[PDB]
């Protein structure tokens, strides 16, 4: 089983790429089968054009609480960012992490929907 | 589908029970064969989710939500404390809940996720 330590600084990881733009790093924390959701895109390809995608904005992105972290799984709150033709939006998901024996993701799903979209 | 409105309220109406200690109004959110889990197998139908819900209500809770509710599709999960105190000693727990909905809007599935991390000694 994973630790809670492990899943916890992945996820820190996850947003510190996201920050940086850094989508090799992003790929880098997810496995070879992982799926990610938000169509749900599988393997490496298609989870690099999905960050890719998302990433042809520059994303300011924080963890608003603390992450919940337990057996192979964890759970966090968070926003994403972005202006663009003078516009900023925030989105405020809650995501869920999967995790493999290796300590890779093995499934992402962005949970949010049309009231967790706030164009201010 | 689901409303998200309607999930919404639905993880509303389940804070407001716990805070009322109303066993059975939490009950009747779920559907008749729904499934529990917290943090060696979920519980399932009724008489195991009153049960459940019967012994979380042995002490006093304080739960509010702390974020806005993300609801989508037949899903909803959120953010919230839970605060109890047993014997002059206070815990505040901060977990996620993921509820899945059944087309006839009641809950099929709750997961609760929170490790060691989330329970937090003192007030
Ligand atoms: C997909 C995502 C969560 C939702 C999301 C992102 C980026 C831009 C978005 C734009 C939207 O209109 C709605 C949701 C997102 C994040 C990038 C990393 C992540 O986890
Ligand atoms: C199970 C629960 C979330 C976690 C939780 C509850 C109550 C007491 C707790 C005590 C703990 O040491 C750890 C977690 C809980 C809530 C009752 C309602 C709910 O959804």
């Amino acid at each position: 089983m994973n630790t809670p330590e492990h899943m916890t600084a992945v996820v820190q990881r996850y947003v510190a790429a996201l920050n940086a733009g850094d989508l090799d790093g992003i790929v880098a924390l997810f496995a070879d089968d992982a799926t990610v959701e938000d169509e749900p895109r599988s393997g490496t390809a298609a989870i690099r054009e999905f960050y890719a995608n998302s990433l042809k904005l520059p994303l300011a992105v924080e963890l608003t609480q603390e992450v919940r972290a337990v057996a192979n799984e964890a759970a966090f709150a968070f926003t994403v960012s972005f202006e663009y033709q003078g516009r900023k939006t925030v989105v405020a998901p809650i995501d869920h992490f999967r995790f493999n024996g290796a300590g890779k993701v093995v499934s992402m799903r962005a949970l949010f929907g049309e009231k967790n979209i706030h164009a201010g």
